[PDB]
């Protein structure tokens, strides 16, 4: 399952939802919308 926004994600294990324009960001420590 993909990770929605504000979801704890790892820099080595990226599993964010691409259909919802979300990407794992180490700055926020979780999935963040792509600017």
């Amino acid at each position: 399952e993909c990770l929605e926004i504000f979801k704890a994600c790892n820099p080595s294990n990226d599993q964010c939802c691409k259909s919802s324009k979300l990407v794992c960001s180490r700055k926020t420590r979780w999935c963040k919308y792509q600017i």
